[PDB]
RNA sequence: AGAAAAUUUUCAACGGUGGAUAUCUAGGUUCCCGUGACGAUGAAGAACGCAGCGAAAUGCGAUACGCAAUGCGAAUUGCAGAACCGCGAGUCAUCAGAUCUUUGAACGCAAGUGGUGGAGGUGUAAAAACCUUCAUGUUUGUUUCAGUGUGGAA
């Protein structure tokens, strides 16, 4: 289990690694908190996550549309539709933690890492049954996930 | 030029899915040559067992991954403990002597049963328990026999 990022960061004393790998998590909605996630502050990150999580902000729906809620939240975005994927939010969110504690050994300040390059593979999904009228069986699986994000810092003049 | 994103889409690089291609082989396949060599002295097959730590596969049978003999002459090895430098190591080979549970042509009778007869041994005051033994056909004989079968002396 060797991670290798596909994109690479240009300086990368100034740079913090993250990834994790064969997640349980659903793939799509991994996806999407990963994309809203993308290019912010790690603080920002953090906060808005916790905010998703407490439902008082919603994560946007970009790629996978298929038939999801309209939410007023959806405002903060120019969308329509929008969730609050708890499972892969707290996911993400271990992992810009990690992120944070992975910056510690390097010496670097929090307040000016900035996220580019998260990526969401789809991984190898896991297999079992479902029962189906007939006596027929169709499968029944998950769609694992792959995760990366590393964060660069930007100073503000 | 709703000249930004999202979606739809072309191309590349990297990453992910996936296991093609290339190169291998204690395998297969076919050809030629050599031996035919199982079994009531219990075969082929079947059951259950047998390692200090073992399920399988392979070996083995209460002497149970093995005894003996012989040839190689120092290892086994995943762990632990011993044994051995020749009083001889070994998961080595050879193999001509042994061990060979319950079965199966399968045999006292019977059987989805470790059930149950007779004879002998044992055990006991007497028992129980344990042990050995008994299938059918056939060729000779041995011994004991039957036949208003054929003969037949005193
Ligand atoms: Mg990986
Ligand atoms: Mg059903
Ligand atoms: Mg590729
Ligand atoms: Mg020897
Ligand atoms: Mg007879
Ligand atoms: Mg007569």
């Amino acid at each position: 289990g060797k991670t290798n990022y596909s994109r690479e960061p240009a300086n990368q004393a100034k740079a913090v690694k993250t990834s994790a790998s064969d997640l349980r998590v659903h793939f799509k909605n991994t996806y999407e908190v990963v994309r809203a996630i993308k290019g912010l502050n790690l603080e920002n990150a953090k906060r808005y996550l916790k905010a998703v999580i407490d439902r008082k902000r919603c994560i946007p729906f970009t790629r996978f549309t298929g038939c999801i809620g309209r939410t007023a939240q959806a405002h903060e975005f120019g969308r329509t539709q929008g969730r609050w994927p708890v499972k892969s939010v707290k996911v993400i969110l271990g992992l810009l933690d990690n992120l944070s504690a992975n910056a510690q050994a390097k010496s670097l300040n929090t307040a000016n890492l900035v996220i580019q390059h998260g990526q969401v593979n789809r991984a190898q999904k896991g297999r079992r049954r479902t029962y189906r009228a007939h006596g027929r069986i169709n499968p029944y699986l998950n769609s694992g996930c792959h995760v990366e994000i590393f964060a660069q810092e930007v100073a503000a003049k």
